[PDB]
């Protein structure tokens, strides 16, 4: 159980009251599990940053509650960057892996494997080792993009059928 | 690392003083690890009380290293017994599967798979846990078997391609 904190995810901001009217998801940051193997197994397209919890659906809709636009972090392309995890139970783990959407992505319907560059740009094997309560690693932030874009960030537990799921909204 | 010490073990009865002149082993009766994979990879026939090591051939041999008999452990067949390991460090376990000799196993060789019933009698799945120190579990001892028999245990390693190999000599 977990979340993005760096960049800050969908589910921490419902959290920490910078977005209103998420639901059930702001009393539980950390619960967004789904099945591991994205992107050829996982959450459906549309349901990605919900990690297929109908209880958080909040999550996937391309605006806030209120409509108005996610908050958004400010990155710069092709820069080093710290990701940071917070964890609420530190689970022996297989892999952390940052995916970014593509130039032209559909910014209007929920998430989908076709908005995203399925390659991810950061990948860390952690050899089923347990991380740290908190974990702060250096990725470079993908190059040639500007303007809205997600990362997704996919926390893949070991010797489990699971993984949690956190979608970020950034602008390069 | 570990052994059994119920039913006693060849490198335990080297280690505590029943048996010697049995080499390094004497030193360290919990190291006796080759490859997982029992009975279709693991240590060579003739080199499976040993694990493969050289440096442990004793163990191999049909009689103690001075010629005589192994000393044995008085056992009835049918009847519930505990088995026991104690280990030097308590590794994550996949299982342990413990193996009987067949009626007229070839007794003045080096142990090999064709003196072995090769369907363990007795296997607890332990689920990649740890197990404590000092590990007691019940099964109930084979059947139709009457004077010197080898009872082999195996502890497989969980996320290794390792295993402990123990031989028991017991009298049925
Ligand atoms: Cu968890
Ligand atoms: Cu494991
Ligand atoms: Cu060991």
């Amino acid at each position: 159980h977990g979340y993005t904190d760096l960049p800050v995810s969908r589910q921490k901001v419902c959290q920490n009251g910078t977005v209103g009217g998420c639901g059930a998801i702001q009393w539980e940051p950390q619960s967004v599990e789904g099945p591991k193997g994205f992107p050829a197994s996982g959450p459906a397209d549309g349901t990605i940053c919900s990690a297929g919890h109908g209880s958080f659906a909040a999550l996937d809709s391309p605006k806030q509650p209120n409509g108005q636009a996610w908050p958004t972090t400010r990155v710069n392309g092709g820069q080093s960057y710290t990701f940071r995890w917070q964890f609420t139970a530190r689970h022996a783990t297989t892999d952390f892996k940052y995916y970014v959407t593509k130039p032209g992505w559909n910014q209007n319907h929920n998430l989908a494997r076709s908005d995203l560059n399925l390659t991810p740009f950061f990948t860390v094997p952690y050899g089923g080792k347990q991380p740290p309560a908190t974990l702060s690693h250096s990725g470079t932030l993908p190059s040639g993009l500007s303007g809205h874009h997600v990362i997704l960030a996919v926390w893949t537990v070991h010797d489990t059928g699971n993984a949690f799921y956190a979608c970020s909204d950034v602008t390069f």
